[PDB]
């Protein structure tokens, strides 16, 4: 006969969060394979007793009184769950000692003994315990003492941002010097301290192409890309008419119909080391400017971030330059003949304006005029080309002209 109990394993502790649901799974086996019966229940009452309580604890066998429910392979699962209160205590006294028992088909029942006999502890400990809050981006402020309310809702982003494993129902506040405050579900909470948030705003935007020259030429459109990021990684303003005299060469910029754009200026995290905001400025010098000592326009820029620091007038320049310093003309595939070197027909200069032309396409801008003089050198005159601002290229007689006259005897 069958005399022998059932062996039932199980967790010694379980840990519960308060409010959460927790569950955890009983394996009993048996020498016969089959098992009759699992029970909770607290340690006091009778042999015959399954009463337990709380009554939030609850437990449940699928699979009861069944040949093969309960061997080595095919172990007995019990589930015991629930959901402790939100109100649960969180003292050294909140926990829970209860026992399992099982009985074979037979009718073996596993003993029953105080601290000793099957048991596990359900220990009850607060939200807080089960989280560790990730320390945020550091958010630059004005005054680090007083923090407005953009600030605080810029302390509580970046805070969310770096967990995404609290609960979803956590409240969180700031202080009034950034300690910040996460409150769970439960009312437990966790604090991240000021020095880990906030940090008072001192030093303004850096202007990365302080002291460039960006190259116009005259009749082109051109573009100039100015860059600027900050420690807060974020700029507010981008200012060209600082002073009176710098209102005035970027007012004189805007007469040439240039144009000014920062497209990610009302962006947060627009001005970072790594991808800087961007200002383009778009225009074209006309011809009319020349080239050459003064021309060039001096630009003082200031840049602003969220904690009102603004930088000190930086400068760069836009410098002119003609389009002859950009291109330089192909030589044409092959001399024209001409009978006299000295003085060439109008023929003769014709053909060699049409292999210079036809020698220069996809290189020198379309409306290039070119002057064949008498000794068939060749004037290119760039379409920018002025009297107070020459934009002109030579090509050689020897490049272009092959003498057709016999030789001696
Ligand atoms: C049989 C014998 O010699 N003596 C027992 C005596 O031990 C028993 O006291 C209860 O015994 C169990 C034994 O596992 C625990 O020690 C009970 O204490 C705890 C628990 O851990 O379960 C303490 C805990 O702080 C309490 N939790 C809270 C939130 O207060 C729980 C809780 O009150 C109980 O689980 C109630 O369901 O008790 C201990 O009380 C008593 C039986 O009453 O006397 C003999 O039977
Ligand atoms: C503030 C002070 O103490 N005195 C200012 C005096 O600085 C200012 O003179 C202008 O100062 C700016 C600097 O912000 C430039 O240096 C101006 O010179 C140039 C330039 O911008 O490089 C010379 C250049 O040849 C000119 N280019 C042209 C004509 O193509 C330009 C151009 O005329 C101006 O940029 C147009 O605004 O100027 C220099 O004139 C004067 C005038 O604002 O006011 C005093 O109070
Ligand atoms: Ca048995
Ligand atoms: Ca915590
Ligand atoms: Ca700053
Ligand atoms: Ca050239």
């Amino acid at each position: 006969t069958d005399t022998t109990p059932p062996t039932i394993t199980l967790p010694q502790e379980v840990i519960a969060y308060r409010g959460e649901e927790f569950e955890f799974f009983v394996e009993t086996t048996d020498d016969s394979g089959r098992v009759n019966r699992v029970i909770v229940r607290n340690i006091e009452g009778a042999d015959n007793s399954t009463y337990l309580d709380p009554n939030w604890i609850r437990y449940s066998t699928d699979n009861l009184s069944v040949p093969g429910n309960a061997t080595p392979a095919n172990p007995l699962r019990t589930r015991v769950y629930g959901i402790v209160p939100i109100n649960h205590g969180v003292g050294p006294g909140d926990r829970y000692t209860k026992y399992v028992r099982a009985e074979d088909a037979a009718g073996n029942i596993t003993a029953l003994v105080d601290k000793q006999s099957e048991r596990f502890v359900l220990v009850i400990r607060p939200q807080t315990e089960k989280y560790t809050p990730q320390v945020p981006t550091l958010t630059y402020v004005q005054n680090a003492n007083s923090l407005t309310q953009t600030d605080k809702d810029a302390v509580i982003a970046a805070v969310k941002s770096a967990n995404p494993n609290l609960p979803a129902t956590s409240t969180y506040s700031v202080s009034e010097n950034g300690t910040v405050t996460i409150t769970y579900p439960d009312g437990s909470t966790d604090t991240i301290a000021a020095a880990q948030t906030v940090d008072t705003d001192r030093v303004a935007p850096v202007f990365v192409d302080e002291g460039r020259d960006y190259i116009f030429y005259r009749g082109e459109e051109g573009t100039a890309e100015l860059h600027f990021y900050d420690n807060s990684g974020k700029i507010t303003n981008v200012n060209f008419a600082g002073d009176l005299a710098a209102s005035s060469t970027y007012n004189t910029l805007l007469g040439l119909g240039f144009t000014f754009n920062t497209p990610n200026i009302n962006n947060p995290n627009n001005a970072t080391e790594q991808n800087p905001l961007v200002t383009t400025i778009r225009g074209t010098i006309p011809k009319s400017l020349p080239a050459g000592p003064g021309g060039k326009y001096t630009f003082k820029v200031r840049a602003t971030d969220a904690s009102g620091l603004t930088s000190e007038a930086k400068i760069f320049r836009i410098v002119f330059a003609n389009q002859t310093d950009k291109y330089t003309p192909n030589n044409p595939g092959s001399l024209t003949g001409v009978l006299n070197p000295q003085q060439l027909s109008t023929s003769e200069k014709t053909a060699i304006e049409e292999k210079v032309r036809a020698a220069n396409t996809g290189n020198l801008p379309n409306n290039v005029q070119y002057v064949v003089n008498n000794d068939g050198s060749v004037t290119v005159i760039y379409p920018d080309d002025t009297p107070a601002s020459r934009s002109r290229d030579t090509i050689t007689a020897d490049r272009t002209v092959q003498d057709l006259r016999p030789r001696n005897s």
